[PDB]
């Protein structure tokens, strides 16, 4: 029969030079990281408008005024170095140690934008 967004000082803000820090994730859930301008919004997506430069690991996606696939995705205990040079204006992300690639066949994540008033790091 809700994310909750961290960023350093405004004061400390960049101009020039090259600047990397590194964002450790022992998870791989929801987590972007990169620079933002010292305007950003707390509540906003982040890097959804003109005032930040992300990349979510989470879909393997740069973050700006839309989203683009970049680079890969990443697991539980890994790490991610950001560089950004502002005397090209070069971005730049490295998930342990290995350089993201582009669809384009390019190391380089952003490129040709203004410095404004500075860039500080940002995590959300």
């Amino acid at each position: 029969y809700r994310f909750r967004i961290f960023r350093a000082e405004k004061t400390y803000a960049v101009k020039a030079g090259r600047w990397y820090f590194e964002f450790e994730a022992v998870t791989a859930g929801d987590m972007r990281v990169g620079w933002s301008r010292p305007g950003c919004q707390p509540d906003l997506e982040l890097g959804s408008d003109d005032r930040a430069f992300a990349f979510d690991g989470f879909k393997a996606q740069r973050w700006h005024q839309g989203n683009e696939h970049y680079g890969r995705s990443w697991q539980a205990g890994d790490v991610v170095g950001c560089m950004v040079d502002m005397n090209e204006h070069t971005m730049m992300f490295t998930l342990n140690g290995e350089i993201l690639l582009d669809d384009s066949g390019s190391e380089l994540a952003f490129k040709d934008f203004d410095v404004g008033d500075g860039f500080i790091p940002v995590c959300s």
